[PDB]
């Protein structure tokens, strides 16, 4: 590829800071874990009744009990719902266990368990595992072996996540367990046991917790286990030297460990601080990796404010559930992993959590204590919330507990006797405006200085600073590439190649810097191993960056960019230091000593170094901080207002390195120092008095906004924008009833004073805060959003000349919290008033409209150049207009306005009889910018026309981008438009049904979704998503515009976007430049009454028969207390509201409906199709599982012909019968007549000519009896299948299909909780009517009867011992069933007192059962319990179970052995009892497998196995059996009796 690259910034993203006002982390979000326990195999137990218990967090659910099987089958679906933050969510433990003998009084005996947290599932490629086997292990015994496997799906979805879900085909497979384990990639299939020594040494700096002492201990949580140390009573500096040892599998699938200091109290046990150790960050896998190690090193814990209160509203911060607002404690800590030798018998095999005495460590192992100096300079404090600032305001800086004056001296003491001044002097605020204050610092900036003592682990922070510097440059470069992609700047591939080259240079630079301290003795094992890992990963990263730079091309910019995103995330993951050294710096606003708002600067960001890459990104720089409310108060409505805005200079480093700690400040200040600092050059000042000052003038060219927040009940706003710069604020004018105001207003901040000649003021200007506000009637203003900007600084010596000046308008992203609230098209420049005064400034011109007066416009050269455009609007109709106020909408009219100009539609004089417009096409002319990116949005605004000029607003939609509707002149010289040149294109049955072709299409789709990851059945096209997702929503000529009314909801609660829809406007737009050329006009026709919209179909009402075929549903959300649902299909279309409550499928979460519903709807009025799934309830209302909206109006009028899908092949009989009443010849004739194509010209019956192309195919049809007639329909359907290749009006037609539409619940938004497979046919009733609906009803199971003649038994173990003489014997009888123990169990008579294991039975079982051949499942209908309302259909595997039992007269019968013959895959029986061995039933592949549905008679010997105390299989008996499968029709013709009875007796 090309080698040319760009290194510098081109796209001006640096003038748009992405300031996060809220922390944007730890926000709660709806999560869902769906777990489908499919089956289990090879479970360890004797006569076990296994129940799978599935826990996610604390909630646990159970499957049904399967009786007397070591390989049960469940196919049961569980859904766990949570509303928690992602860190809490991913720490939840998914535990899949198998228990037995559980009843109402006794907890079940545990067989085996599997542990894996939610975050392991979420880190999967599709956030899920599909068809994987959980390795069960004994969690209480390290010497125990494998306890079985549980095949299961585990999936995690957040709000708005999309998962490719595989379709539920017939799983008639014998897939390998060991090749499909439930483990992440890189984890070995056999996992050893290991011990996690969480050594806890001591803690320092604890706050008050009783009123006033504290009694701390440390509780450690790991993988669901917990253990705690002793309580060190009455100590702020506790000392434990105690290790908490967990025994768990390695490598652990629960990857976070929660260390938590707690205070012991008899009233309530309370948390002090919480730190999470990430095991990913302290370990590496593979042979080159290392075991999880940490320490002995300090760890910093953060939480609530340390002042004592009786009730703490920020107690969740002490639990680690949010960002900490104050320093709580620091804790020496270590972690070690020792892999246990499980074969060695000397150590104990128990797994319970030990608390032992750890070996104490010295303080010198963490690094020698060094004196750190922190300096601050509050250059500016503005934008303080007026709800607090009636009283004087201080700013207190604290690092650790140093400088915490108000909460007490919990500080050890480690210039001479320099007293730390950590708080600014109090000063009364002055009014900026009605919402904000500012402190009048002016020339006197207050300063702070804090002396602290920390261990000298600066090397960790330096390495993190280097790698975070590389990550910062990479993130800035990727934002540059994305922004120049979005604004369509030329050649983004050069910028991406330069970014990759710079990333490779930084990765090479890290390796030369990080090895300069290898000789340090105060260096943990984690430091050495992580340094080696980071060096290896960054060298591999530099090589991968060079390789990816070699692959960047023009068309491949958009897919190498996400490849660089995982580089960015790997640098961010590696850049976090798990061994904390210096705690973060906190800056707090106070008033009357009450803590109000905080900022938290990371300590490594302020650290000083000689090397530029080791230097922190905020060290010796003026940092813009936005203080926020602590805890949950910074979220939502309370966190909307800016609490404060600081320009805070900060420096941190050693006290030996503080010679240049004032170098980053603006020049021209005099240091005012305390009484201790008189005559001392090195003493830091308590304030700066600036003598230099520079006059400035900021111009805010606020031209336009778009897509703004709606803060009025009409769905609109009255937005005006307030611009904040330093200590001043100015407002634009209020524009009424719009969400896209064109203010066109320049705000001039005259004679500003910038104190001090700032270092690099051109490259780092002060930030501008822009706040939108909805003006209201009696005087308040709703917060409408906030964006940030950086002005283009023009110095006095600079010329106001291109290419830098005048600044162009750019879009600044507006936010309300975290939600996007539109864009602000504005430009900002910061012009210095020179020595000559204001004459050097560019001229300020008067307004074009003289009535505006003192309001200045955006000047020429900054405002966009306008050109004439014509917007042509098609007014197709208005659908589903909801009630405005209480009344109905009766005379609607559509006013469409763009950039002040506009047109109004014809008034619909009566909405009910015909919601249509008399004039279909109207147009207006409007000046729009040359740049298509700067085009203002077009507003659709439907009003209800009452009498006497009184209009009420029904709804409003904002078309944000007009570029979809922009008519460029099409290229008709392309070879696709060529219509000349001849092109030639060439081409046990009676048991098939629609399910045959459906399963064939499902298999074809399943292999087609695996192709890109690297007799014959005619098929259809199964879509994994909606049909709209394939055919671009059928919006080829007709578009939908959802009208909205009411206020937009908040980011957490309130209204939602789908609730605010009060109607739909049907129509299209076509925007083109004026004048349009005449040849372009005649290429598009341009009839004067239709404009650009040629080929528009008839607007008249037409009756349409809508036939909805509902096939099945998958993964339905449970809506009953038993974890299941009783789904039925409820379809709403127009006035027809079918609710099929009589045909519900009871207790099924994957129902097979097989239904068809006929609804006659008057199109285009009755066109919103709502197919819903409802859980039927015996008492109370039926619950909505989910629903989908299909919008048949787009389907009916589309050029894709979405009315009826066209089949792959044509026939008039059988499973592939042609559904459409219009034959393929008629469809081809209609498509040629509508498209004005010459044709279809049928010559001989095997060919047709459509335009320049000739199709050929078979020429004869089959009329159901083997006889043939000549026909034209095969070649017509071949032409219809290749209709996309037609040159002039060719189009990909909709095939016969089954679409998978997600089911959405408004009560549980954002999470898909169902997948309804369906398809919709539409037939106009003025055409000939279709026939009967297709029989897509589910397959009736074929009736069978399996006859199992148990002849004899041999070598049965003798269970009984004689009480008087002592010889062994056994009362052998055989127990057999096919469906279950409570439904098909039959026992032979007892062969009493067998002294050798030989039994003689000659006993015939009969097992009548219903069978589905495709699913290989026995179908049976039975009640779930005795107290149940209805019979439930169950599908179980066809498995014959034969068991040997010993009959006891005075006790229960004793289980001896069993075999579970799968009737499709059971081994062949041996010819004699001698040839029967252990290897037939176990995992040896050398024994061939036989299906009884093919062989139809198998006689032989089979082994019966039982597990002893050593958990191994042993041969406890052999049985001779004669399986003989018959149909029911064969069984009635040849009847036999039970046991030995007539007919066909047995001896
Ligand atoms: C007394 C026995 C209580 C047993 C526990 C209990 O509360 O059962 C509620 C039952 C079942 O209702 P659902 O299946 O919708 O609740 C399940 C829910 N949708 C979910 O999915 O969580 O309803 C009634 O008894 C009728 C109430 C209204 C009567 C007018
Ligand atoms: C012979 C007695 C029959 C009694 C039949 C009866 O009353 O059934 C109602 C329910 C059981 O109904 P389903 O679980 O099938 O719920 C149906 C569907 N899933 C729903 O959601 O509603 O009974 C109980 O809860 C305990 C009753 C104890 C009565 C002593
Ligand atoms: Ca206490
Ligand atoms: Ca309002
Ligand atoms: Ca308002
Ligand atoms: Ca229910
Ligand atoms: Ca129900
Ligand atoms: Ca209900
Ligand atoms: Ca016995
Ligand atoms: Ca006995
Ligand atoms: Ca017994």
């Amino acid at each position: 590829a090309s080698v040319t690259a760009l290194t510098s910034n081109v796209s001006n993203k640096r003038s748009k800071p992405d300031i996060k006002m809220e922390p944007s982390a730890g926000r709660p979000m709806d999560y869902q874990v769906s777990i489908t326990v499919i089956e289990a195999r090879q479970l360890v137990g004797l006569n076990m009744d296994p129940v799978v218990c599935v826990e996610v967090g604390d909630d646990k659910k159970y499957t049904s009990m399967k009786e007397s099987t070591n390989c049960p089958y469940y196919n049961e679906y569980f859904v766990f719902d949570f509303h928690v933050s992602p860190d809490v969510m991913f720490d939840k433990i998914i535990k899949i266990s198998v228990i037995h003998s559980k009843n109402l009084l006794r907890s079940g005996t545990l067989v085996g368990s599997f542990k894996m947290d939610v975050g392991t599932v979420y880190s999967q490629p599709e956030h899920q595992f599909h068809h994987k086997w959980a390795i069960l292990s004994d969690p209480d015994d390290i010497s125990a072996g494998l306890k079985g496997y549980v095949k299961c799906d585990v999936a995690v979805v957040g709000k708005g996540d999309n998962i490719k879900t595989p379709h539920k085909a017939n799983e008639t497979d014998e897939d390998d367990i060991e090749g499909n384990l439930l483990l992440p990639e890189g984890v070995p299939p056999e996992r050893q046991w290991a011990r996690f020594y969480v050594k806890i040494y001591r803690a320092e700096g604890l706050p008050r917790m009783n009123t006033d002492l504290v009694d701390p201990y440390v509780q450690v949580f790991f993988a669901g286990q917990k253990g705690k140390t002793s309580v060190q009573k009455s100590s702020y500096e506790p000392l434990w030297n105690e290790q908490v040892v967990f025994t768990d599998l390695f490598p652990p699938l629960c990857k976070r460990m929660k260390v938590q200091i707690r205070d012991s109290d008899k009233v309530n046990d309370v948390a002090i601080g919480t730190h999470f150790i990430d095991l990913r960050k302290i370990s590496n896998d593979g042979d080159k990796g290392f075991l999880p190690t940490l320490g002995p090193a300090w760890v910093n814990m953060y939480g609530s404010t340390r002042n004592y209160t009786l009730l703490d509203e920020h107690q969740d911060l002490n639990e680690g559930l949010g960002e900490g607002v104050s320093f709580r404690a620091r804790l020496m800590l270590g972690l070690a992993v020792e892999i246990l030798d499980t074969s060695n018998p000397e150590l104990t095999s128990s797994t319970e959590v030990q608390v032992e005495q750890a070996t104490p460590v010295s303080e010198s192992c963490t690094g020698r204590m060094e004196e750190f100096f922190l300096f601050g300079a509050f250059l500016e404090a503005s934008m303080i919330d007026r709800k607090n600032g009636d009283k004087p305001i201080t700013f207190e800086v604290t690092i650790g507990n140093y400088g915490n004056e108000v909460d007490g001296m919990s500080r050890p003491l480690r210039a001479g006797d320099l007293a730390s001044v950590s708080s600014t002097p109090p000063m009364r605020p002055q009014i900026t405006d009605r919402n904000y204050f500012h402190l009048p610092y002016l020339e006197r900036k207050p300063c702070i200085y804090i002396k602290s003592w920390w261990p000298d682990q600066r090397r960790r922070l330096y390495n993190a600073n280097i790698m975070d510097h590389i990550a910062d440059k990479l993130e800035e470069g990727l934002n540059d590439v994305q922004e120049m992609i979005k604004t369509e700047k030329s050649y983004p591939e050069r910028r991406l190649r330069g970014v990759l080259e710079e990333l490779s240079c930084g990765c090479h630079r890290f390796l030369s810097l990080s090895d300069k301290d290898q000789g340090r003795s105060s260096r943990t094992r984690l430091d050495r191993e992580r340094l080696k890992s980071c060096m290896r990963e960054l060298e591999s990263m530099g090589q991968q960056a060079k390789s990816l730079r070699a692959q960047v091309k023009r068309h491949t910019v958009r897919d190498k960019l996400r490849s660089c995103q995982n580089f960015l995330q790997k640098l961010r993951f590696l850049a976090d230091e798990p061994q904390h050294s210096i705690p973060d710096v906190f800056i707090w606003m106070m008033s009357n000593n009450k803590r109000i708002a905080y900022a938290r600067v990371p300590s490594k960001d302020l650290l000083f170094s000689i090397v530029e890459e080791e230097l922190g990104k905020d060290c010796a720089k003026v940092k813009t901080l936005f203080l926020k409310l602590p805890g949950k108060r910074g979220f939502g409505s309370a966190g909307w207002t800016v609490q404060a805005k600081l320009e805070l200079y900060l420096w941190l480093g050693l006290s030996k390195q503080r010679k240049d700690f004032l170098c980053g400040l603006p020049c021209g200040f005099e240091e005012v120092k305390a009484a201790q600092g008189l005559g001392l050059h090195s003493f830091p000042p308590i304030s700066l008095v600036y003598t230099k000052k520079q006059a400035f003038q900021l111009r805010a060219h606020m031209y336009q906004a778009r897509s703004l927040f709606a803060a009025d009940s009409s769905g609109l706003s009255d937005p005006f924008a307030r611009v904040f710069f330093i200590n001043q604020s100015q407002c634009t004018e209020v524009l009424n009833e719009t969400l896209c105001p064109t203010w066109d207003q320049m705000l001039v901040f005259d004679n500003l004073e910038l104190y001090g000649e700032a270092h690099e003021l051109r490259d780092d200007p002060p930030i501008i805060v822009i706040e939108i506000y909805d003006q209201d009637s009696m005087g308040k203003a709703d917060f409408m959003g906030r964006t940030f900007a950086k002005p283009l600084v023009k110095m006095a010596d600079e010329a106001y000349c291109p290419p830098r000046f005048p600044p162009q308008l750019e879009y600044y992203q507006i936010y309300r919290g975290s939600a996007t609230a539109g864009d602000l098209l504005a430009a900002f420049e910061l012009l210095q008033i020179g020595p000559s005064g204001k004459a050097d400034l560019p001229p300020i011109n008067g307004p074009v409209d003289m009535d505006r007066g003192p309001i200045m416009p955006v000047p020429v050269g900054i405002r966009p150049v306008l050109s004439k455009y014509r917007v042509e609007v098609l007014f197709w109709g208005l659908r589903d207009l909801k009630r405005v106020n209480l009344a109905q909408v009766d005379r609607p009219r559509v006013d469409i306005e763009c950039a002040g100009k506009g047109v109004q539609s014809s008034l619909i004089h009566n909405y009910k009889k015909n919601p249509n417009f008399n004039t279909l096409v109207k147009w207006f002319e409007v000046d729009l910018p040359e740049n298509e990116l700067l085009h203002p949005p077009l507003n659709i605004r439907v009003v209800d026309c009452r009498a006497f000029g009184r209009y009420t607003l029904v709804g409003s939609h904002a078309v944000s981008s007009l570029r979809r509707f922009i008519y460029r002149p099409p290229d008709r010289s392309a070879p696709n438009w060529n219509t000349t040149g001849e092109v030639v294109v060439s081409m046990d049955e009676s048991m098939l049904d629609w399910w045959s072709k459906y399963f064939a299409s499902i298999d074809t789709m399943k292999e087609q979704l695996r192709q890109h990851e690297t007799a014959k059945i005619d098929e259809l096209k199964v879509y994994p998503k909606e049909l709209e997702s394939e055919f671009d929503s059928f919006e080829d000529w007709l578009h939908t515009f959802n009208l909205l009314r009411g206020k937009t909801g908040d980011d957490e609660d309130g209204s939602t976007e789908e609730e605010r829809i009060v109607g739909r406007f049907k129509g299209s737009l076509c925007v083109y430049k004026v004048p349009l050329p005449e040849d372009v006009s005649r290429e598009a026709g341009y009839d004067p009454t239709y404009g650009m919209f040629q080929g528009i179909p008839s607007n008249d009402p037409i009756n349409v028969l809508v036939r909805i075929y509902v096939v099945r549903a998958t993964d339905l959300h449970p809506a009953d207390i038993n974890g299941k649902a009783d789904p039925y299909i409820a379809i709403k279309l127009g006035k027809t509201d079918i609710r099929d409550k009589e045909n519900y499928i009871s207790k099924q979460l994957n129902p097979v409906f097989g239904k068809s519903f006929d609804i006659e709807a008057s199109f285009p009025m009755e066109s919103m199709l709502t197919v819903a799934v409802y859980d039927w309830d015996l008492v109370g209302t039926d619950d909505l599982i989910g629903e989908t909206k299909i919008d048949l109006e787009n389907r009916f009028y589309s050029k894709h012909r979405a009315t009826c899908g066209i089949a792959q092949t044509y026939s008039i009989h059988g499973y592939n019968i042609w559904r459409d009443p219009m034959k393929p010849s008629q469809i081809l004739t209609r498509l040629c007549k509508e498209g004005k194509v010459d044709g279809p010209h049928f010559g001989p019956h095997g060919r047709v000519r459509v335009a320049n192309r000739v199709f050929t195919g078979p020429s004869e049809i089959e009329d159901e009896n083997g006889q043939r007639k000549p026909t034209d329909e095969h070649v017509a359907l071949s032409a219809l299948r290749h209709w996309e290749d037609i040159p002039r009006v060719g189009c990909r037609l909709v095939p016969e299909h089954v679409e998978t539409r997600p089911l959405l619940n408004p009560d549980k938004p954002g999470i898909e909780q169902g997948r309804l497979e369906l398809w919709v046919d539409m037939f106009p009733m003025d055409m000939p009517a279709p026939g009967t609906p297709l029989d897509i009803s589910p397959r009736k199971p074929k009736k069978y009867e399996l006859r199992v003649i148990v002849w004899n038994t041999d070598e049965v173990v003798l269970e009984d011992d004689d009480f008087f003489t002592g010889e062994k014997s056994s009362d052998i009888f055989v127990r057999g069933w096919l469906k279950g123990q409570q439904e098909d169990k039959q026992d032979t008579d007892v062969h009493y007192h067998s002294l050798t294991g030989e039994g003689n039975f000659n006993w015939r079982y009969l097992f009548p059962f219903d069978y589905l051949a495709a699913e290989e499942k026995i179908v049976m209908s039975k009640k779930e319990s005795m107290f149940s309302w209805d019979e439930t259909e169950y599908k179980i595997p066809a498995r014959l179970t034969l068991q040997i039992w010993d009959a006891d007269h005075f006790s229960a019968d004793d289980f001896l052995g069993a075999i579970e013959l799968d009737l499709n895959r059971f081994p062949r029986g041996a010819k004699t009892a001698k040839q029967c061995t252990m290897e037939m039933a176990t995992g040896e592949v050398d024994v061939p497998l036989v299906s009884i549905f093919k062989q139809k008679r198998v006689k032989g010997w089979w082994p019966l196995l039982a597990r002893n105390e050593n958990d191994e299989f042993e041969l406890t008996g052999k049985v001779e059996a004669e399986l003989h499968l018959l149909t029911a029709e064969e069984a009635e013709k040849n009847p036999v009796g039970l046991a030995r009875n007539e007919p066909d007796p047995l001896e």
